[PDB]
């Protein structure tokens, strides 16, 4: 089977759990645990951090067989491959990688603030800003079923994951955008991703390490 | 023509710069002003930014008649499709995959340093590391003339850029690793960067934006 690393939290491979469950791929994940404070001990994958055979050592990683993959995108793309879920147009690559590289952006902005030892300043800054956000993923989606177009993709994975975070941490922020309330209901309505939601084998939560200053621990 | 925009600075910019040269792409740029201390004005591009027709305003952006793109890795792969410099094998996809994500980490990485408040402090703490890394580079490189194998590709483009960047900040940090001198070298030999390093259009500096705390304004 194809062997799955990363921490004991949600993070940023959320997309290549629930990827790996919809392509129906034979795998095992090994999650990692985490020192408790103050020193956040990372002893046990700092032990076998350089005895894998990764070319550049990192969480997540996949390893299928001979090859052996870091990066969490390229870990999305490599999947996407393999399973025919691509843009298969130019005017469909583009808006995957728009996307891809946009869904990062979010992702990283969320966890800056939630990282912040002074939170409960920023996470009211943050909020302000969010209705632009909302509007620009639901000005992009339109009246498509998904993201790309008429396909499922890798992208809408990483966008499903955006949606989720931002409606735990504001669960109003989805209400004056129908068409994203619409998708993530249709995302969750696929029956591969309905199972592994009600399986021993999800994780929701934390989404963040034990230091963060709102849902790490 | 097609037009990019960027602020007048390298930045994360400078691959796509080197690649439309390459390709003998026809473009013209505009690069929006920044404002000096203490407010910074960036009322130039703030002006504009929601009147071009982006999806997701955002710098660098690329117009090319009907497309506009946002997003500097998607701008990269947009330019490496229309040229075909991708990789063309599972092996060379995968490595590009890797490296291109790679490739913005340790971007900003250096960013995260060069724009800290207490950079003469963090400066010595990069360094450390900074053996490390280049090794992982090094060891990914081996023999082959360029990141991917015996093709180039844009990966190429985004490397040479970090290793550059990194050899401003400490000159004498590829010394240990000669396959990485090397591949400076042998990018910096062709013609169409050669010439357009000797051109009125090129911006090699300065890197960040003018807040930063080394080699901003
Ligand atoms: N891709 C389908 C496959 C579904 C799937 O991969 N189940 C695994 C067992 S599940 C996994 C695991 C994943 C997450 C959390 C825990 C576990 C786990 C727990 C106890 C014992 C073994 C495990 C394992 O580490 C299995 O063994 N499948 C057949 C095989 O690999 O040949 C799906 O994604 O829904
Ligand atoms: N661009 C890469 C980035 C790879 C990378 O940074 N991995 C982090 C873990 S990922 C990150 C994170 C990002 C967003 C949301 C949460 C997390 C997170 C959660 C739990 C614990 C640590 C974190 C972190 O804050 C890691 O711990 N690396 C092992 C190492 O450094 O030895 C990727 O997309 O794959
Ligand atoms: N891709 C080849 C093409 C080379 C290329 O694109 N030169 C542009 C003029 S150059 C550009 C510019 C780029 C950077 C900085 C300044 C300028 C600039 C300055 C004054 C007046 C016009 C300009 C413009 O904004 C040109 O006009 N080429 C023919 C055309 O577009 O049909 C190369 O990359 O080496
Ligand atoms: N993931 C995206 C990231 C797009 C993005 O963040 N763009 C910044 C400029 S880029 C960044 C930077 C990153 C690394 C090195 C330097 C810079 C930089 C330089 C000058 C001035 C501002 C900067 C910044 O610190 C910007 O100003 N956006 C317009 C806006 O927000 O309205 C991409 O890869 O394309």
């Amino acid at each position: 089977p194809m062997i799955l690393g990363y921490w004991n939290v949600r993070g940023l491979t959320h997309p290549i759990r629930l990827l790996l469950e919809y392509t129906d791929s034979s795998y095992e994940e090994k999650r990692y645990a985490m020192g408790d404070a103050p020193d956040y001990d990372r002893s046990q994958w700092l032990n076998e951090k350089f005895k894998l055979g990764l070319d550049f050592p990192n969480l997540p990683y996949l390893i299928d067989g001979s090859r052996k993959i870091t990066q969490s995108n390229a870990i999305m793309r490599y999947l996407a491959r393999k399973h025919h879920l691509c843009g298969e147009t130019e005017e469909e690559r583009i808006r995957v990688d728009v996307l891809e590289n946009q869904a990062m952006d979010t992702r990283l902005q969320l966890a800056m603030v939630c990282y912040s030892p002074d939170f409960e300043r920023k996470k009211p800054e943050y909020l302000e800003g969010l209705p632009e956000k909302m509007k620009l993923y639901s000005e992009f989606l339109g009246k498509q079923p998904w993201f790309a177009g008429n396909k499922i993709t890798y992208v809408d994975f990483l966008v499903y994951d955006v949606l989720d975070q931002h409606r735990i941490f504001e669960p109003k922020c989805l209400d004056a955008f129908p068409n994203l309330k619409d998708f993530v209901a249709r995302f969750e309505g696929l029956k591969k991703i309905s199972d592994y939601m009600k399986s021993g084998r999800f994780l929701s939560k934390p989404i963040f390490a034990k230091m963060a200053f709102w849902n790490p621990k």
